[PDB]
């Protein structure tokens, strides 16, 4: 395995010119808060795990540039159904970089945040101007839990210097990597005790099967057991693409059921030094994700796999 | 100069996906009349009745809601913001779709619709739901071919093409038409959708003709790109229209035959273009490199024109 995976936590196809902020805002337990939300954000966050972004609604600018003149921190809510904008908990994420540029005209902002700190949603209001403001609360934050699930994680994968040693940041971690849908997400980020959130997660693990394609809910793609963590930041890694939709994606060594479109790209690599290929079912041609392969064969690995969450479904 | 290619392949946006439902049916809600409409809230282009919008929707909260208006009068209201910054709108239009069609990207499901604008009205209330919805309460407005005659003078000067045909014989529909394709700014759009009469927007827009300058890049406003003289349409929509880009975003663009001050950007492409039969290349400012348009090249010898600019609206400012 030769590549430098701290490359990947950079999210250097965004840009290499953004400007970085070491201040942090960090509030006191159950202290309420009236935080903004980003409209178009739909990624359930934890303590710990980075999102990036590129916005360009005005509207979505405007508030941007505003939170970096002030302190930095934004809502993201973990929907129970995003179609209906219903949710209860979320965390907070604190910008700490963050580039200007524009495009035909259309003032963008490109944005890199990390998620803080849990909340319980008390109100969701809309402003006269249309910008989501939620009160919120902020909540507060057994080696023989955490040795056990890392005992099991090396079994899926030989991958300790990648996993944090406090129980808190490690149960972060396990709920932002693990292949696991939405409910259980959301499920482990109410849990307000980190010995509570381990054992959850243990529970988890042990009864996870194979990952799916969601439009057959048959042909099975990849499984716990090729998961293949090619970033500091975890198997598991949100990504954007040249047009600022998010995707979360799982790197895995190998997939099945898998077809191949079109012909190996440089552009916009989410992995530098490797070339992605979209990647559909051999089944249904829904696209799943992206296959990445070596631009140099001195690389290992040579090829690898990533699938986004949402094309996927567990058994 | 001389066109060999065929106009209304434009105006049918093959490049969203050529298996589009379509719908038969028409709803026009009464003169004066209180409708409550829903709002995309993504939207930020000044619709005018009779003109065209594309759509690709992502959120699950706009495919829910079209779904819902393809079950329904399928019409939704688009509002003339005054400032898209802060969701500023006293008029608005109301679209019409008339065509759809469902898909499922990495299993994100996909909507896309062309619309037309059909009523514009007057909003009395703006109030969004819980969900983030926004509702739009709305009041339907009521609808010398001497000008008429005088405007469509002074556009075949600017392009031949513009001359019959290719012109509504109605002074209601015919000020809609110059209104959707005149090389304007946002506030002089508004300023014509404000007017209840179309005698008046005629000669609103005859004054805004002789006053029409030239066209610079917007972010250093110093370097001209083109002017109206070098319009020409190459779609029955007119030398105006909006079109989606492979990921949503609607781009509203001017055709001209020339323009200056402008660098491309890498080789031509045919993937996803707005013109069949012609490929694209990114267009930008020689002084400061903004991303201004594209640069549209025929794919065979035996097209007319070989070559033609479409300009984004938004990267351009007038003189
Ligand atoms: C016509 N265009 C489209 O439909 C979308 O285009 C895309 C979408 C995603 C990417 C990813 C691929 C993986 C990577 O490493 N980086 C990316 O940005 C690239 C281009
Ligand atoms: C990083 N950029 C991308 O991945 C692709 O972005 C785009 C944006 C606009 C287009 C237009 C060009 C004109 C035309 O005729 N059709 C289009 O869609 C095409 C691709
Ligand atoms: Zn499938
Ligand atoms: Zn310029």
């Amino acid at each position: 395995i030769n590549f430098d995976t701290s490359l990947p936590t950079s999210h250097t196809y965004l840009g290499a010119d953004m400007e970085e902020f070491h201040g942090r805002t960090l509030h006191d337990d159950d202290s309420i808060q009236v935080i903004p939300v980003l409209p178009q954000v739909m990624m359930i966050l934890v303590p710990g795990q980075t999102l990036p972004l590129q916005l360009f609604h005005p509207q979505e600018v405007s508030m941007v540039r505003n939170l970096i003149q002030n302190d930095r921190t934004f809502a993201v809510l973990a929907y129970s159904n995003v179609q209906e904008r219903e949710a209860e908990f979320g965390t907070t994420a604190e910008i700490y970089a963050y580039r200007e540029e524009q495009d035909f005209g259309i003032e963008i902002v490109k944005v890199k945040a990390i998620g803080r700190q849990r909340f319980k949603v008390l109100e969701l209001r809309t402003q006269s101007d249309g910008i989501q403001q939620a009160k919120v609360q902020i909540l507060p934050e057994a080696e023989t839990l955490m040795d056990r699930i890392k005992k099991q994680l090396r079994e899926w994968d030989e991958n300790d210097d990648s996993l944090p040693s406090n129980p808190i940041d490690f149960s972060y971690w396990v709920a932002a990597n693990l292949p696991i849908d939405d409910s259980l997400r959301i499920q482990l980020l109410k849990i307000d005790s980190a010995i509570q959130r381990l054992r959850c997660e243990l529970d988890i693990m042990n009864k996870c099967t194979s990952l799916c394609c969601k439009q057959c809910q048959e042909t099975e793609i990849t499984t716990k057991n090729e998961i293949f963590s090619l970033s500091r930041e975890g198997p598991m890694a949100a990504y954007v693409n040249p047009h600022g939709y998010v995707h979360e994606i799982l790197t895995v060594y190998k997939a099945c059921n898998l077809n191949l479109i079109g012909r190996p790209s440089t552009e916009h690599s989410w992995f530098p030094g490797y070339a992605w290929t979209v990647a559909q079912c051999k089944i249904c041609a829904s696209h799943i994700g992206w296959k990445f392969t070596a631009t140099k064969k001195d690389m290992s690995p040579q090829k690898f796999w990533g699938l986004t969450r949402s094309a996927l479904i567990p058994t």
